[PDB]
């Protein structure tokens, strides 16, 4: 499933544990596009080795200000506990290669 | 119960005749606006001394840029022609407070 995240140190703890992380900086709010959501939650059923984690920007101020958030959606990818590659925008591609070399 | 206004003059004119309005900003093509919807026709059913109105973005652009919409659901507060507040996203709570605290 997709884990659901507000807390920094959850989200710190979990960074800690598991191996690789797809973070999805979301909110319940469309901008220019519609929602990837479904997308994503598609993905996490197809890659049960990466934890796949929705932020509810507006519930996640603090990891919000640490992760440095400016727009939504933001998928951070993380590894071994490092950021590896991030982007903004509701982009269906650009979600599936990250995905896809994690 | 529910007008749905997207051209910019009729607003205008609907928001200096009435004394407080409600505005949904919405797209079809958005999810969280869909799920919120239902809610905004409920609440417009339970108060009756407020108009309630949709605007589709897709067909407001001009709306949009004089109220700086660039996100929905968008709810806006206009109350005796001023605008009072405003929020994104499907809210319900918030929604409740906008429309329970119209002053009225």
């Amino acid at each position: 499933a997709v884990l659901h995240i507000n807390a920094l140190d959850q989200l710190t703890a979990l960074l800690s544990t598991e191996k690789v992380i797809v973070i999805d900086f979301f909110a319940t709010w469309c901008g220019p596009s519609r929602s990837i959501s479904p997308y994503f939650e598609e993905l996490a059923g197809q890659y049960n080795n990466i934890k796949f984690v929705k932020v509810d920007v507006d519930q996640a101020e603090e990891i919000c200000v640490n992760y440095k958030v400016r727009s939504m959606p933001t998928f951070v990818l993380v590894k071994d506990g490092i950021e590896q590659k991030r982007f903004s925008g509701a982009d269906r591609n650009a979600l599936k290669q990250m995905v896809e070399t994690a």
